[PDB]
């Protein structure tokens, strides 16, 4: 039994639901959130940006001095941060950008990084600003990630497409 409330299943492992990622994580704590993140970690957006203002700021300046140590990440990779007021940890994950022209066969190694965590609370990679389609992005998600992931949908209207869409 897991704290997550609200959510409608989807699959053995995921789950779904409309709601605000940021009040989400607030409420419920979970052990990691995952963010969509690009491969500097400039958190300016989005949910990146969503999620970086309600730590006010504080995820910026850890993301800023892992990219001075560690250089970027790759498209389709992660990296492990705190989760400030969130949750335990951040999963940082960066989904392709298809308003920079990236592979989107990267979205599916993107969503293998959630299967290296039990539990997770997610958005839709490569989905809002990144400029994939979300259903396209909920079918990799399903097809890839063995974990339990519950994710977290920003619009009403997409929620509501989402789950009537799906197979
Ligand atoms: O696209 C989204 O899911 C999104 C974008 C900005 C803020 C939030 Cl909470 C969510």
């Amino acid at each position: 039994v897991n704290s997550f409330s609200g959510y409608l299943k989807l699959t053995d492992n995921v789950y779904i639901k409309n709601a605000d990622i940021v009040e989400e994580a607030k409420k419920v704590k979970p052990t990691v959130v995952v963010n969509a993140a690009n491969v500097y970690l400039k958190h300016g957006g989005g949910v990146a940006g969503a999620l970086n203002k309600a730590t006010n700021n504080a995820m910026q300046v850890e993301s800023d001095d892992y990219i001075a140590t560690n250089g970027p990440l790759k498209v389709g990779g992660s990296c492990v941060l705190s989760g400030h007021n969130l949750a335990k940890h951040c999963l940082h994950v960066v989904g392709p950008n298809v308003n920079k022209g990236e592979d989107i066969q990267l979205l599916k190694s993107a969503y293998e990084n959630f299967n290296q965590h039990e539990v997770l609370l997610a958005p839709l990679l490569s989905a809002g600003i990144f400029g994939a389609d979300p259903i396209h992005s909920l079918r990799v998600c399903v097809d890839t990630v063995r974990t339990n992931v519950y994710l977290a949908v920003f619009d009403k209207n997409l929620y509501d497409k989402l789950v009537s869409s799906f197979l």
